[PDB]
């Protein structure tokens, strides 16, 4: 269960990666 | 506690998205 939630943590870290690229797109304008 | 750190990270996520939404609303140009 801990390993599964760690993989979920990595997936959500990826989600903040899309958050970062969204912020970069916002700053581009 | 690990998942609550994840939850506060998600709180940062949603606050950033709300800030992006209001920023786009106010300065869509």
């Amino acid at each position: 269960e801990k390993r599964r939630q760690l993989l979920k943590q990595l997936h959500e870290h990826e989600t903040e990666l899309e958050d970062e690229r969204k912020q970069r797109a916002l700053a581009a304008a």
